[PDB]
């Protein structure tokens, strides 16, 4: 059923070579994606090579997969494309920080979960779907656009010519399916809470375990909601303008809410615009400040997120203040 890319799409992206100004700024941290639409796929192709290598997968596979990836993103203001990129850019970011912690096999698999991980999505959160009894939410009942995302990833890796791990054994196989599964899944930010409560509590009492799988796996999840979050540790001015994406989803929720005759939550209706500001604050200060603060505990050389983070935070309430 699944969406496949043209075969002039693919042969096109292996082509393409990232610009040289470009180099330096993508290994940043903050770095914005956002003034390259067209060198997108060829983001993601170098930041596979730069970090794994030019032979991790064969090339052929690996472009046609993006390709696909791509067609299987939909045109919603906010869960689209660029977004599927914004997230892999942080994963590299991150992974190419902490360079001695991660397996092969985590670092090729963190990469594709962060490029799949809202594939397909509606623009529709968890709660209207299930609410309104959406075919999606009768087939996933928890963290339903995760399951749907993963299960597009799968279908995508089973087409002709798509499978990037064709070449690992079948015990390595099953492996890198399981960390892509469990870093989607992760990506529910109603999940996030508890995992960064364990997570810290690991961490104070000194019994968190990198060599421990189940550790792993929650280390692994925060980093997910970490790179989910990034647009908050960008630029004032990228953030501001991601805001904006962000907003018209949400609206755009509540305008489909209102026209059943649904009072959508202030949030997503956009007669509340000008709660905004505070609703950051307070987004800021619940869940990005706490998720940044506790990744960078676990891995320092993430700080400069918290520290982007903080900033954008600060700019937050001189809107509020005026
Ligand atoms: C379309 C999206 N689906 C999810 C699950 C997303 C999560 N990621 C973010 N979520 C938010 O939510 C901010 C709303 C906070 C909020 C509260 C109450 C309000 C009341 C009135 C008006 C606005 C109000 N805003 N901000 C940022 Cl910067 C990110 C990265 S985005
Ligand atoms: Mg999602
Ligand atoms: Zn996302």
């Amino acid at each position: 059923h699944m969406s496949i890319c043209t075969s002039e799409e693919w042969q096109g992206l292996m082509q393409f070579t990232l610009p040289v100004r470009l180099c330096k700024e993508i290994e940043l941290f903050h770095f914005d994606i956002g003034p390259f639409e067209n060198m997108w796929p060829g983001i993601f192709v170098y930041m596979v090579h730069r970090s794994c290598g030019t032979s991790c997968f064969e090339l052929e596979k690996l472009c046609r997969f993006i390709m696909s990836v791509k067609k299987n993103y939909r045109r919603v203001p906010y869960h689209n494309w660029k977004h599927a990129v914004t997230v892999a850019h942080c994963m590299y970011a991150i992974l190419q920080n902490n360079h001695t912690l991660f397996t092969d096999l985590e670092r090729k698999g963190l990469l594709i979960a962060c490029l799949c991980h809202d594939l397909d999505h509606r623009g529709f959160s968890n709660s209207y779907l299930q609410k309104f009894d959406h075919p999606l939410a009768a087939l996933y009942s928890t963290s339903t656009m995760e399951q749907h995302h993963f299960s597009q990833t799968v279908s995508i890796l089973q087409l002709e010519g798509h499978n990037i791990f064709s070449t690992l054994s079948s015990s390595e196989y099953e492996q890198v399916l399981e960390i892509i599964r469990k870093a989607i899944i992760a990506t529910d930010l109603a999940l996030y809470f508890g995992n960064r409560k364990q997570l810290e509590e690991m961490y104070q009492t000194g019994s968190l375990n990198l060599n421990n799988q189940s550790h792993r796996d929650r280390v692994i999840g925060l980093m997910m909601t970490a790179c989910d979050l990034c647009s908050v540790t960008k630029l004032w001015p990228v953030t501001k303008l991601t805001a904006n994406d962000i907003y018209a989803e949400f609206w755009a929720e509540g305008d489909e809410m209102k026209k059943l005759g649904i009072q959508p939550i202030p949030m997503m209706d956009r007669d509340k615009k000008d709660e905004v500001p505070q609703g950051q604050l307070g987004f800021y200060n619940a869940v990005a400040i706490p998720c940044y603060t506790t990744l960078t505990q676990i891995l320092p050389p993430t700080e400069p997120l918290l520290k982007a983070c903080r900033d954008n935070l600060s700019q937050w309430e001189k809107v509020i203040r005026g």
